[PDB]
RNA sequence: CAUGGUUGUCGUCAGCUCGUGUCGUGAGAUGUUGGGUUAAGUCCCGCAACGAGCGCAACCCUUAUUGUUAGUUGCCAUCAUU
């Protein structure tokens, strides 16, 4: 990935100065118009390191979980994870998604069961009220667990856009010792992320560019 | 004031909890709170929770309309009679 490609996508824009994390100075180039400008020279080095790291993860056949619920990130991380063949969370992270995995599976299992009825003919002999109700129930589960519905186990790596926003996802990863690859903004804490990518979290073309490379890495490694 | 069973009572009020997860040194907390809504912990949305059980509701009885089957010991519209 090119330094101009990052610049065109606006990967350099940080947050307002007063809202920074002091630990991010290591990745900041300068400040402009009241905002911190990320150092793209290190961004290229770090995104390449993440690219190889994600690849080496896929080579093992391990699972990757793309987490991002930001408005800017929600559409991309869905597309790329499906594109890469991996699993994603893009609407809302459920507390216990991974730490409470056993209980969560009973809900993913429910989704499979209700999908079966539709492809089994039970909905044809249902008294309207049930089928309408179970359709709503299926819709909610797909709303939440659809992106991970087919995840075979707890992921070997988690990719997070705006880890500051995705606070619970970072906590569930630390608990389970799942390394995190994240786009880290000027306001985010880098010490919680094993593979840092200093990047803007608030520009769609910025999230699309970085997410695509990480998704491609999993395509290439597998 | 040793008990089983049975009963009143708050009160047909809406609640009472559990499993797993998470927070807390700990007792505990979370869920069950919040924004709406409902007769209702009723439902929806939001949420470090995700689900489940006992309750709520429904399934039961009666009452209000009606088709059909039945027509005596019930009934008398169309008939003659008392
Ligand atoms: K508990
Ligand atoms: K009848
Ligand atoms: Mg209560
Ligand atoms: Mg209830
Ligand atoms: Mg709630
Ligand atoms: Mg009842």
């Amino acid at each position: 990935i090119s330094m101009k490609q990052l610049l065109e996508a606006g990967v350099h824009f940080g947050h307002q100065t007063r809202r920074w994390n002091p630990k991010m100075k290591k990745y900041i180039f300068t400040e402009r118009n009241g905002i911190y400008i990320i150092d793209l020279q290190k961004t290229v080095k770090l995104v390449d390191a993440a690219y190889d790291y994600m690849k080496n993860v896929a080579e093992e056949g391990g699972v990757a979980l793309f987490v991002g619920t930001k408005k800017q990130a929600q559409e991309a991380i869905k597309d790329e994870a499906i594109r890469a063949g991996q699993y994603y969370v893009n609407h809302r992270w459920l507390g216990g998604t991974l730490t409470n995995w056993d209980t969560i599976q009973k809900r993913i299992a429910r989704l499979k069961k209700i999908n079966a009825m539709e492809e089994d003919g039970t909905f044809e002999v249902l008294p309207k009220k049930e089928v309408a109700g179970l359709n709503k129930e299926r819709e909610r589960l797909e709303k939440f667990l659809g992106g991970i519905a087919d995840m075979p186990r707890i992921p070997d790596v988690m990719y997070i856009v705006d880890p500051r926003k995705e606070r619970i996802a970072v906590q569930e990863a630390h608990k389970l010792n799942i390394p995190i690859v994240a786009m880290v903004d000027t306001n985010c804490d880098p010490d919680e992320i094993d593979v840092v990518i200093p990047s803007n979290d608030d520009a769609i073309r910025a999230v699309k560019l970085i997410t695509a490379k990480m998704a491609d890495a999993f395509i290439e490694g597998n």
